[PDB]
């Protein structure tokens, strides 16, 4: 069965990322390795964060945008982890493929929908998570704020509160 | 239930490809961040592109070669995508692991032979797929042209003309 | 069923690995592509190596250690390889996602231990493999040698003897 869980992904630069090595504008040759903060799909609550690396496959002229190729996880504290595998694209929607999990998600397979709010400052993502041994937690599931360029993580999340953090949440 | 899915990857050297990021002869510390063009295996259509990075693991002076690291996307248009990661090495043929996939490749799992015929220009995939909900569409399951070293896509896959690419073909 | 499969990987520090890129301490930025020796979890066998890369994320300035996203693969010679994607930290024991497996580990998914002993000198692997097509080889599956800083590889199997290593090994 499908389970459904959506993320938002929040870049407040206080993360030294995206730290750009340049070796190509954004061409092939260029690594972007990168960490964000990650809040549950109703923004209530400081799960982890992101890490890993986007390969610049090249510029689009066109779409005065780029295509990346990207290696990730997502890390939701005690709970454990999603790791992706993908197209990360400026200019559009993208599915990425879930190669896997560990913890809670263990056994995870399926795909990921990556929505495009600010760029590159927030995106929301949302896993159609199949192959885990049980329900997703409650905390994790509740009713995620409609996307746009507007909405925000609770004030207790962004501070770290006990009341706006899972437990040990990656940082 | 495996599906063999067969497809050639072709460099023209027309993409910025491979962008040698020279850190390390081939040896460890080099990075090759790559795409290719990647064509049906009966060589009738453009589906879309390779996209990922190679890290070198080591130059092999018995062999005249070197070994990779690689993880890497197959892009199919419209169709979606497969991730693979596994060893490149530019002597021998290798299997890789099917990570997962996205779009008609959701679930994907499984192992990919790859096949060495020009270097670094053609390479010729067969991938035993397994996980898919539904059978491969038939533009993708021609009969694969037999692998050789003069081996062709189709003029009109060369060229893009409506006739030899697939819907919203990766570019 | 869950299948458990431990293995020692040994930094012998003769492949010239890790090789630091330095961009960034570590920190966002460097990039630390690997490859380590792969022994059996009883460590009578030589079986492979270890090949792929971790991303630094960032430095952890309380624990003293630091935070790494890594993508690499397991080769077990002509047995094939694992794969996987997950946390490797300096500090702690972590679980990476199993991505996916070729040869006898076609199908593989679950999750992997990942246990510290030396830095970064010697891991203690425990993969918890589900989805394998047959029960593993006998000779992968000894009683695995409880980790500790002192334990060792077989002298046959530092030495490269027929009877200290599988069927061509991983070099
Ligand atoms: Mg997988």
């Amino acid at each position: 069965k499908v389970q459904e869980l959506s993320v938002y992904e929040i870049n407040d630069l206080d993360r030294h990322s995206p730290k750009i090595l340049k070796n190509a504008r954004f061409g092939l040759g260029d690594l972007v390795p990168f960490t964000n903060k990650l809040y549950t799909g109703d923004l209530k609550k400081r799960v982890g964060i992101t890490a890993g690396l986007c390969v610049v496959i090249e510029h689009v002229p066109e779409k005065n945008g780029d295509r990346f190729e990207a290696t990730y996880s997502f890390y939701f504290g005690d709970y454990g982890h999603l790791s992706v595998q993908g197209p990360y694209l400026t200019y559009e929607d993208s599915f990425l493929a879930i190669t896997g999990g560990a913890g809670i998600f263990e056994g995870a397979y399926g795909q990921v929908k990556l929505q495009q709010l600010v760029y590159p400052t927030k995106l929301f993502y949302t896993f159609y998570l199949k192959g885990l041994a049980n329900d997703l937690p409650l905390e994790l599931i509740g009713t995620p704020v409609p996307p746009s360029k507007d909405v925000e993580p609770a004030p207790e999340a962004k501070a770290l509160k006990p009341s706006g953090v899972v437990s040990n949440f990656t940082n």
